């Protein structure tokens, strides 16, 4: 509880905006095939143009206007293209005098759009909401889009439209407002209407994980992070337990203590839990990597490239997880039982550090010997999942951070999974179809797990020769599940959005879809 | 008996010992191979060479008695095998008294005086055939020349590497057992046969320092292994004494205590003693450098190849040290009185870490400029020293791993000695012949004095300019035995067994040869 | 039983040899992948042959990766031997593929 | 042979100076008992106080009235006498002749090392270049052997010889006044011969690859032999080939100079019962090859100096040639070339095939030195000789092993080993005896070749490439000396020209 | 002045065995009756400088 400071100007709490601008847009869905009133604010067409590259814009949808559809009548809308990203934005007068902002984003030419494409497309719709004070959007659908898509639509128009502030002080934006309305034509309008509060559900859940793990690691510490849990799920009533040094200790989680030794901040384990109403079929533990910091331990982070300032990062797999947690206690799912776990650490260089070289033993009894302090993850993944095992799951999927080897396997777009069992991997496939989160399946190669052999302990934290690492980070952890089916989504690459400069809260609708959909 | 500070309840509170080795178990027995070769059960090992002609064919030249084994081992039935060193086969009869018996032979290449390293690959090739196979006995036969010293070195050895260090063992433990009989025929066996208790108590003095050095640095601490240097104290009757922080500040041991300041573990300062019961003819002082983790402290070892997670290896001279206690403590030499001297302490990181630039003053009074907290090594070790001269003796012999040069000038496999005496150098290399732990002359080059001149302090703990570090180490060293015959021994390049993975307790019998031969 | 004991349970037409693969010699041994034990022997012809086992763990699904470990076993005891004719017995299930493998990589 | 060019301007040959001002100098040696007449020029003493950095006192009796009173104990006790301290003075003597005098500090030592007495000979040095004079006497107020008394002449000249051949005054006379100045006459034109066979090999060191090429150097060692009258043979790319060196081929392979083998040879004029073959590397740039020298510490701009080895020998043939000694036939060699990145080069990886028919697979083409090393070794072997003696600048390694003011020495027979050490403590030029480590033979095991010429795993690169070399001879004594760490004077930014008194004095008393 | 001035602070058994400054400084300068209120400028200059260092 009591976040510990060293000067009484360090934060003891993590700021969390819970309510935020985008929770006050009050969302219209309308029927395309009635028609679009032009009234007011910003009136935006998804258009593409079917074949032909860089078309021209041909607006579909029947405008209740006289003038606003003369403005649009195809030959004056032909010198303006559908390149994907294009953005033009029209100024004009409606049938009662009334001067109205209109304009369209290039949806490009292929009819059914990607993820990328989608965000690519919501991009240029937020920065013409950026520098534009408008009371009312209106998206008018003029494409082909499932409803996991409009979904994404929303989720990523109301995550890239908002705008964290909480670290601003004298730098705010002094000329920022939202809209308090948002419309959106569609066609089957019954039908999308019900991503909508979706959306704004996995829209906060992924915007929540984004505010953990934006948080810098001085805000966000282990006692202020576990706070930060058990505040959400008191929001929630999801039953929560926070397991400190002491119940640690007696549970004989060394791996996990091991690497927090090093901090200011006590270790904290945080044991969230959403039970449905009904007969439990599915349990699922989700586990989360939870570095608040991540320095390296005595083998600091001092390499180029080692991005020791992103560290604070090394949290956004409890994010994600918190962040679910969010979803599913708002959602509210039949059938499951979904435990959220977090061993939540800093990894630290003090006199009270591990060591390489220090022989470790984990929950389970397995000694591990550390080859490198910056492998720490793996470490208190270990204990997170003897303990996620010892629940009785069905399911166990961990998301961490894990390895920067991630970069050079997918890069930052797509996370990798690996795991012991095919139907739990494709089940993560599936929901990263439906939630729009790219994952990819990796092999854990056991020809490399002879690498782990320590010539003292049982098994060696990290591979002297295999450069393989995620694999090899894989193989470790599969030492700790014994016999459930396991999933590991590596999001190492993917958790931060290096040229936005901010999270992208990766795998909390991820991890929604797949507890959704199970 | 000191506590040995925690972080956490699961932090160890003691280096774990196998005092008692299944190699303690083994009844020895040497026979004339005058008499013949009784094969029995277990396994028969030939050890065979075929002087000159390189990889030529395998003779057994012993009696046997056995018309079976005999006819089995006939020349026209050995001629199909060769002596290449190192090599081996397998063989398999029924006896003379129908009793199926395992016979073989290790190849001992062409040259019929084998090098201490030979000798070593022979008992490589003789071990892997104990290896993977449950026996009850093994009998070597000697068809080679080896001499007193070569002999009691094959035992060290072999019961070295047979033994396994399964301390942090814990679900990986192997389901191994152990020969209970070692047989041995060699010819004129009464002049080998004095060889056999002493190959095994080197042996442990040996396992007893690889067992501390591979006890990783969470459990062997400054605390930990001063509080196992007084357990091996009192096992064999050795006076001791251990120097705690006040004691040490009381001394004015700055340069050790400097080393130290970072370090969660109090430094300890190990001192035993052996008098013999006679008059005493010669004093000596071992000091072995005791670093339990060399971080390299604020000079983090984060370079390439700076082997952090090697860096428990840090305290091999002191374990050298104590393992030669060991030995002496058991043998009883007379006629001497030994000291066994270990600056104990921990170089880490941490607000209370000495920094580069500090200037610290040693028992001696003399200032030191600290250029890099990495070379924390001889800073320990000279006030080691001061105390060492203090004492009266006659040779102070100091082990250490202190440079890394090591691994440039000799590699892994001769330890550097340098000192300040001739007659004492030469012993020391009497010792390395008669031990067969191989070492090295080299020079304090006079020369590389004038860059430790400090502008500031003193001296400067190391070169700016030179890079020959061991050569300067030892300058640095010299400055602290004012008028005593004095050795340094650097282990650093020797001390780990890369290939094996292991310590390989390097000195003790070095060590104990140099006191034994005086 | 990771690193069993060995065990061999093929007949083989010849007295000398079956005495020494009986399961009391055999026991002495394990399965640990890739550890092998073989030995010189006389057969009921008073021919020198040579006798061993490859072990091959405790998973009746050998992977390419495991195999390749038991060949490496097997090209060992080649590379030292002068010996005329290799025999390998399988006393583990194999299928089509993995056996040309076997073959492939030996 | 035509040293090839790649523009009009691109030196074709190596300047060297013969002729240096350090011969004009006439050098006379006083019994210092018969006392000590100042009359021109600078007079300095030796001093040492057997106090730690003590008081200066003057103990040799003086000619001079005027000046015996600057040299009175009370005036003296103003100056110390801390290695290399000095200070001097002008004045005027007894016939009002503008004389100086002045001191060295030659600290408490009762025995003069190598290095303490440089440091006396550049403190004398440095008053020698920032004054203009006629003579200098140097008054002998210290012990020294006469080896040491030899050491100090050359290290005088040489320290004195200031190199201005690649830019676009000195003493005409020196004083020596010594106890026992009988025994120490012979030194003076022997430090003197000393000094140039050191000071030439200085000079072909310092000269850069651009001058000293492949071409250029065997040329200047032609030139050598003609003015000493050795035999001289020069090995070009056809015989090399004829004679199947190509681990040394490979090497020049990138080079625009052709490989040249330098071979000269001194024979005694009476019977010869000593055969010495002098092996030196004679890299004349060493860029690395493939295997760049682009690492921090690599040092590439230094890598003119990767002949050194060569120099020393060139340096020793020009000492032999003119003392003459007897009873010894001398070969001096090196396989040069040059270590250079192109098209031609050899790469890591190629495997290629000794003289001695050994296939050597390349692990690194910064590893040169010990190739063209195997083909000299083989060569100097065929040549029947009773020791084989290479100096090479090899192994980075030397500078964390011995550093720089001992050069390493490894060999295959404890009596040749024992002949240099003998010959380093006589010719003042440090050499520390290091093991070759059989237990490291292994890491040199090719998969494919007969050899590796690099360890993967082994750090010990000195004793690696020792083991190495090894292999090349069968059947003669042969030492391996590497200069790496002890040849280029990094402080004063020049060659010592390591090597040439130390082979000189190997020669000459063995 | 601050050239001259070793500091010594951080010896103990360095000497400085020999070290001992002069007592007196003689300055011979043009129109010194100027120059002559730079000297305890300097002096006071020396010191915060040395005092610094
Ligand atoms: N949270 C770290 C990886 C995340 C990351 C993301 C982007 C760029 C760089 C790093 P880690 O725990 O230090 C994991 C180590 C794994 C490791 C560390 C040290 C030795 C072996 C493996 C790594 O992948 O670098
Ligand atoms: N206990 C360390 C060396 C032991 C060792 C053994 C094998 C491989 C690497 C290192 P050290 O005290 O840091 C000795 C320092 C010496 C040193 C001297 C001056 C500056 C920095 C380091 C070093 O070798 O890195
Ligand atoms: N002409 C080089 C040594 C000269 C030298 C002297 C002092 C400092 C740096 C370099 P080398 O042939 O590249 C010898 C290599 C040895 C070597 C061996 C194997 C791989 C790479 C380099 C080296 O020590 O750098
Ligand atoms: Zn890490
Ligand atoms: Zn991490
Ligand atoms: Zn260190
Ligand atoms: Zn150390
Ligand atoms: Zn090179
Ligand atoms: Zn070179």
């Amino acid at each position: 509880s009591e976040v510990p400071q060293v000067v009484s100007l360090d934060p003891t709490s993590i700021p969390i905006e819970y309510n935020t601008p985008i929770h006050d847009i009050k969302v219209q869905v309308y029927d395309i095939k009635g028609g679009c009133n032009v009234e007011e604010g910003l009136t935006i067409f998804l258009v593409n143009n079917p074949g032909k590259e860089n078309g021209p814009v041909k607006i579909s949808s029947k405008v209740n206007d006289k003038q606003v559809s003369e403005f649009l009548k195809d030959e004056n809308m032909e010198k303006f293209n559908v390149k994907l990203g294009t953005s033009k934005h029209f100024y004009m007068f409606n049938d009662n005098k009334n001067s109205v902002a209109v304009g369209y984003v290039g949806c490009g030419s292929v009819a059914d759009l990607s993820e990328a494409d989608m965000k690519r497309v919501v991009l240029s719709l937020v920065t013409m909401l950026h520098d534009n004070k408008l009371s009312k959007l209106t998206v008018v659908f003029e494409i082909n889009v499932d409803k996991n898509l409009f979904r994404f639509f929303l989720e990523t128009l109301f995550y890239e439209y908002m705008t964290d502030e909480r670290f601003k002080s004298t730098d705010k934006n002094v000329n920022m407002e939202y809209i308090k309305h948002l419309g959106v034509y569609i066609n089957n309008a019954d039908t999308y209407k019900e991503e909508v509060e979706k959306a704004r559900v996995y829209y906060f859940g992924t915007y929540y994980a984004s505010q953990l793990i934006a948080a810098p690691s001085n805000y966000c510490n282990p006692v202020s992070l576990s706070n930060a849990a058990v505040e959400l799920a008191q929001k929630l009533n999801l039953e929560y337990k926070i397991l400190g040094v002491k119940e640690l200790e007696e549970l004989k989680m060394g791996a996990y203590l091991s690497v927090g030794k090093g901090s200011m901040y006590p270790n904290k384990f945080i044991h969230l839990t959403y039970k449905s109403k009904g007969d439990v079929k599915k349990k699922i533990a989700l586990v989360g990597k939870g570095i608040t910091f991540d320095s390296g331990g005595y083998n600091l982070k001092a390499a180029p490239g080692s991005m020791i300032d992103l560290m604070k990062f090394d949290m956004s797999g409890c994010a994600a997880v918190l962040g679910c947690a969010y979803c599913v206690g708002t959602l509210k799912p039949e059938n499951v039982e979904i435990h959220f776990l977090s061993a939540v650490c800093e990894n630290m260089v003090s006199k009270n550090s591990y060591r390489p070289g220090d022989i470790i033993t984990a929950s389970n009894g397995k000694t591990i010997e550390v080859g490198n302090t910056d492998a720490e993850g793996r470490l208190t993944l270990a204990d997170a999942l003897v303990y996620a095992e010892k629940l009785g799951v069905d399911y166990i999927v961990d998301i961490a951070t894990l390895t920067g080897a991630m970069l050079y396997s997918l890069g930052t777009s797509y996370a990798g999974v690996f795991g012991n069992n095919e139907e739990l991997i494709n089940k993560i496939l599936q929901s990263s179809k439906t939630s729009n989160e790219p994952v990819w399946w990796l092999p854990i190669i056991n020809e490399y797990r002879a690498t782990l052999n320590s010539k003292y302990a049982d098994i060696n934290q990290i591979s002297s020769s295999v450069k393989a690492s995620s694999i090899v980070a894989s193989l470790f952890l599969k030492e700790f599940v014994q016999n459930t089916a396991w999933a590991h989504i590596d999001i190492a690459g993917v958790s931060w959005n290096f040229k936005a400069r901010k999270p992208k809260g990766f795998g909390v609708r991820l991890l929604t879809e797949f507890v959704l959909n199970d």
